[PDB]
DNA sequence: CATTAGA
DNA sequence: TCTAATG
């Protein structure tokens, strides 16, 4: 936790190099792996001779570890942290819509820069063109006070379209956090379920109700149940216009809301642990469902769900509130 | 780990 | 269809 600290984030770096730069996902995984077990080791890594008891530690990376040993620093770590091909791919890359992939292919033609970008809008395609037009919006938190400026928009929408329709936003924001990367509505309907064949317009009514109002200005991605884009307080009796915020409603079988909603509200860590409870409590849970668990091993069978206490009292735990749903 | 775009 | 990208 930082008994290993260095190894690891030197690895973490070196790794998530090949990753991107190159197209390296063996050594690339390598990294992680070793990155992994290192991490968990319980005493200060001496040297590379003892990290390489590891397993998933080759010799290629106790070599590395000794000179970050020996001199607080490495070479190849120095040359990549320098070379401005590598430097302009993890930059590119900030773009909503661009990823390893499109940003090696930018540079290979010489688009290393924002500016370049807008001189090449062009050779973008809709979604990378809003990644590019929002770039400063899209790296702003979004303060907890704005969020719940928005979600009292959305929720008077929805209510609105259909009084039938529920939606509960989910996150960090939700977990009670000061502010929010972007918002993530879990939607859902009863007359929407497992099977009951779907009901596209279920999730295009609200999209476009938004939109209607101008709380959407933008679409990255609509699909039948994943909306994905952008939104925008009203700009009051101006002197402040509010920064373009990132959005993402989603469609619910009304069946599998409460799996979602547990889940997606996270933490990442009280997941697992709630997630790793269940198995001892006999059961099985996942973004969807929660099934018995049989001895022969496995076994299915669902069992339903109506509000996120279900899903403790099944497992028979406390109900935490998502407050404390921290780890 | 699954959903959408794109070409 | 594959492949990329966000989640
Ligand atoms: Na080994
Ligand atoms: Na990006």
């Amino acid at each position: 936790e930082t008994l290993n600290g260095g190894i690891t984030d030197m690895l973490t770096e070196l790794a998530n190099f090949e990753k991107n730069v190159s197209q390296a996902i063996h050594k690339y995984n390598a990294y992680r792996k070793a990155a992994s077990v290192i991490a968990k080791y319980p005493h200060k890594i001496k040297s590379g001779a003892e990290a390489k008891k590891l397993p998933g530690v080759g010799t290629k990376i106790a070599e590395k570890i000794d000179e970050f040993l020996a001199t607080g620093k490495l070479r190849k770590l120095e040359k990549i942290r320098q070379d401005d091909t590598s430097s302009s791919i993890n930059f590119l890359t900030r773009v909503s819509g661009i990823g390893p992939s499109a940003a090696r292919k930018f540079v290979d033609e010489g688009i290393k820069t924002l500016e370049d970008l807008r001189k090449n809008e062009d050779k973008l395609n809709h979604h990378q063109r809003i990644g590019l037009k929002y770039f400063g919006d899209f790296e702003k938190r979004i303060p907890r006070e704005e969020m719940l400026q928005m979600q009292d928009i959305v929720l008077n929408e929805v209510k609105k379209v259909d009084s039938e329709y529920i939606a509960t936003v989910c996150g960090s924001f939700r977990r009670g956090a000061e502010s929010s990367g972007d918002m993530d509505v879990l939607l859902t309907h009863p007359s929407f379920t497992s099977e009951s064949t779907k009901q596209p317009k279920l999730l295009h009514q609200v999209v476009e109700q938004l939109q209607k109002v101008h709380f959407i200005t933008d679409t990255l991605s609509k699909g039948e149940t994943k909306f994905m884009g952008v939104c925008q307080l009203p700009s009051k009796n101006d002197e402040k216009e509010y920064p373009h915020r990132r959005i993402d409603i989603r469609l619910i079988p009304k069946d599998q809301y409460y799996c979602g909603v547990l889940y997606f509200t996270g933490s990442d860590i009280f997941n697992k642990n709630m997630r790793a409870h269940a198995l001892e409590k006999g059961f099985t849970i996942n973004e969807y469902t929660i099934r018995p668990l049989g001895v022969t091993g496995v076994a299915g069978e669902p069992l339903p769900v109506d509000s996120e206490k279900d899903i403790f009292d099944y497992i028979q735990w406390k109900y935490r509130e998502p407050k404390d749903r921290s780890e």
